[PDB]
């Protein structure tokens, strides 16, 4: 079993519960130093692209840790070389936030937290023909990281919401664990074009939640998509599972890891993409 | 369904033939530069040692590929760290040779082929309960590469054979595929005083057999073991399996990968290690 709060099940023991990997030396998340970082010119822009055939239905649930949108079987891709030939499949996005506004991203940018982190994970599909075989087998994953700030004068319409449509109302009180709601698809390529998607940085990694896979390609967005306080607030009405010690969900973040732990074996580079200037 | 020499099933098809993971671009083995390299001051020297109370017994395979020896469970380990608390545990090693005494070594040191190469390979014992649940899974595996050079003048107890016991003499032609014979233990320990155990290329890479798995935590000695003409001609009497062009075992290495092919998503970096001086 595992918690963000609760202190016998939380973060700081999933070392010990998990070691395999979570007391590794490639975990994730880490700080994203600009000045650290080396610019690699090689990076191309990020696109995510539909399969306008795919009918299929979203779902999201709260499974008691993070509000998770199930997307359905070969419809969104992610594409890092300008090529749609499917390399990358995408399986779901979840979302880390905080209690209060000045914290809730996994990562942190040069120390600063945004208030929700969304994690949009994907499949090497060139590789593995199934999320099932990706998930736990080497080089299996790509997650994006979309940071979000809130400002107080926007239009819906420019909001990170316009693309998620709402969610179609399901985060609320009522929407307990481990409760899954059909929703309508999310525009995850507009919600892309909401931010520079040639500017991120870019890491060999982990997943963030136990057993802290390190098969992860990171790519984190630097410019955050734009949310108001009323569309954080309604994540923070989701109930927490039975074995947190919080009753509502927040600070559903981990901790930051190290680049490099002292007890590394290969050290790892951040790397740094922008626009070809 | 691979081989070395067979153009049918041969190094230049596994890309096709095991996407999962012999197409990818964190391959094994590398050409070793000296100057392409980064000197990491915080890697120190490798120690192999026995659990003494270990009795059973090695074998050694003719698997049709290589000569592999395979060493009872719980019996020998590598650290990385100084302390002996069996992070690592050794499963096998096995060898790879040329036709001549020109090449033979998977790995190259700035462009130079050895005659012969060991590869000791241990799984992360630190993370992962058995070796069969660490071949596949993310970071499980370390392998240790020796390099043998050949010497005209040298007494057998000072040549690499010595540490080996000979093979208990298990090395002729009727050593065929897939026969295994039990051996005299192997002195690891004897093995790495050869050598200089602190002088060493670091990387992050694969096995170097299909499918080519992207989870090896490299480390190539660059001090050469000393062995004899006599000594490297008693694995070339072996057979190769029948999927081989080939009749005797030779050239049962893969070519060089590169460190970062260009479809790279995130570069390695090549470490090398020099003792505390
Ligand atoms: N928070 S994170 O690092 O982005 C992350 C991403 C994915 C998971 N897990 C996941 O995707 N699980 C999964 C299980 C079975 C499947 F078939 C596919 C995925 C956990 C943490
Ligand atoms: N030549 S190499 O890169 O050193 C290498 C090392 C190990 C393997 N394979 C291996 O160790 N297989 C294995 C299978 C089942 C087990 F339980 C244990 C090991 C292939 C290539
Ligand atoms: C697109 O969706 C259709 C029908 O849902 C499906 O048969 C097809 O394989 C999908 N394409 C890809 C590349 O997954
Ligand atoms: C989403 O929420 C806002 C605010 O209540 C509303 O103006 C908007 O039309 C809603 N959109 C959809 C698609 O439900
Ligand atoms: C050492 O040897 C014996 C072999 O029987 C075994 O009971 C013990 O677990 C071994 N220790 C390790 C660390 O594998
Ligand atoms: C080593 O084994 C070979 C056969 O593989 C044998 O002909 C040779 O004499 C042996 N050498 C020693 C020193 O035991
Ligand atoms: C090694 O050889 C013996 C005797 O022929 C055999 O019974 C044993 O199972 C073999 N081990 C293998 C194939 O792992
Ligand atoms: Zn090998």
């Amino acid at each position: 079993e595992w918690s963000y709060t609760n202190i016998l099940t939380g973060p700081e023991t999933w070392h010990e519960h998990y070691k395999n990997m979570c007391s590794g030396y490639y975990q994730s998340p880490i700080d994203l130093k600009t000045d650290i970082s080396t610019l690699d010119l090689k990076l191309k822009t990020v696109i995510i692209y539909r399969n306008t055939s795919s009918t299929e239905t979203t779902t999201i649930q709260n499974n008691g840790h993070s509000a998770e949108v199930k997307f359905p079987r070969n419809t969104w891709f992610i594409s890092f070389d300008g090529i749609l030939d499917y390399k990358y499949e995408i399986i779901q996005m979840h979302f880390h936030w905080g209690n209060t506004d000045d914290r809730g991203s996994e990562h942190t940018i040069d120390g600063f937290r945004f208030p929700l982190e969304g994690h949009i994970v994907s499949f090497r599909r060139q590789m593995y023909s199934s999320p099932s075989e990706a998930i736990g087998r080497p080089g299996g994953l790509a997650v994006l990281g979309i940071m979000h700030q809130i400002v107080e004068s926007i239009k819906y319409e420019q909001t990170a919401f316009k693309a998620y449509n709402n969610f179609s109302g399901v985060l609320n009180s009522q929407f307990v664990p481990p409760n899954n709601s059909t929703i309508d698809d999310i525009n995850l390529a507009l919600l892309l074009s909401l931010l520079n998607p040639s500017r991120y940085f870019r890491y060999l990694g982990s997943l963030t939640t136990p057993p802290c896979t390190e098969n992860v390609l990171w790519t984190v967005f630097i410019d955050p998509v734009l949310i108001t306080r009323e569309q954080i607030n309604l994540f923070r009405n989701l109930p927490y599972g039975s074995n947190e010690k919080q009753t509502r969900m927040g600070d559903n973040f981990r901790p930051i890891q190290l680049l490099n732990p002292i007890d590394t074996l290969a050290s790892r580079t951040l790397y740094r993409a922008t626009a070809r200037g």
